[PDB]
């Protein structure tokens, strides 16, 4: 695009980004997000997806997964696309803006240092992860060089951390995205 | 958008992405990007700018600029923008693929944890920085928790840094922002 940076949406989730719905387990707002992960996949993007929920009501607010490849750019990360389409829709750059509700990024994995950032600078106050560093490595994707104890650096800010939520399930995913080749592989690898 | 990533740039934004523009001398290639800064702060923008240059050549890829809050999102930092519309102009997620010349980041201000995260990446082989993150933070803008030694860091990765390019021009402009930053109307602002 000439006049402005434009990453569009596979069909998928332009569709999740415009239906109504409320999941309030957290256990039902990971499911959702490793949902969007297979269609992903299947959309020839990365394995990796992730949405913004308000944290009480479980209402989603945005999802975006990770289209590096085929959006042509490097910092199209799930999280990078689901924190900014989020505030798209609620007209602020400040997620923790006075009024709005309390907000939560449920991800597919542990984010990488350039996600690290985008968490901190987004106003979320809670972050909660399926797979970890360690098994998103073990399929070739790189998490970059995070901070030591990237996540007291994250709970410090206020923002909530949980991990391994529904490990195993985003795993299985993840070995057989591994298993059945890639393409040009998203990025953070 | 309600439902892809569209990040709007204003004129003299597309301007400098639209003419073609060679500037060999670092200096040269500085002194431009601080051209933005200040033209960007006259366009509702923060105190920020960065393009990509080619590092052997000088040619002009793409420049980009702070528009987290006009653009009502956290993640528009100079550097994403410019590495984001640098990979869509090239065709590519990685500004080091096959047949690419080697791609340089030239940025006002060193890079806070998420576009550092995003510098590894991209693909650049080169980092160029003006104002330090000293600098920065003093006029109350948060750089984030790098992990330690973030140049060094950059380096084991293969891409060369560089900063205090026109460090003084960098941190007037960033004081001539700060003073102008407040409510209480000023004619001279
Ligand atoms: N580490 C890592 N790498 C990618 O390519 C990603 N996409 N989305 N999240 C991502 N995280
Ligand atoms: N630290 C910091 N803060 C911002 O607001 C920025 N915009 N662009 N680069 C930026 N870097
Ligand atoms: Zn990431
Ligand atoms: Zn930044």
């Amino acid at each position: 695009m000439n006049d402005a940076l434009h990453i569009g949406l596979p069909p998928f989730l332009v569709q999740a980004n415009n239906e109504p719905r409320v999941l309030a387990a957290p256990e039902a707002r990971m499911g959702y997000v490793l949902e969007l992960v297979r269609a992903n996949i299947a959309a020839d993007g990365g394995p990796f997806a992730a949405a913004v929920f308000e944290r009480d009501s479980g209402l989603l607010i945005a999802a975006g997964t990770n289209r590096v490849v085929p959006g042509r750019c490097s910092a199209a990360h799930a999280e990078i696309l689901a924190l900014s389409l989020a505030q798209a829709k609620l007209d602020t750059h400040d997620l923790s803006a006075d009024g709005l509700p309390a907000c939560e990024l449920v991800t597919s994995a542990e984010p990488c240092v350039m996600c690290f950032g985008a968490v901190i600078w987004s106003g979320v106050r809670s972050l909660v992860c399926a797979a970890r560093s360690d098994d998103v490595e073990a399929i070739g994707f790189d998490e970059g060089p995070r901070p030591e104890n990237w996540m007291g650096g994250l709970e410090a800010r206020g923002i909530t951390v949980t991990t391994g939520l529904l490990r195993d399930a985003a795993c299985a995913l993840l070995r057989e995205y591994n298993a059945c080749n890639g393409v040009i592989y998203n990025a953070r690898c």
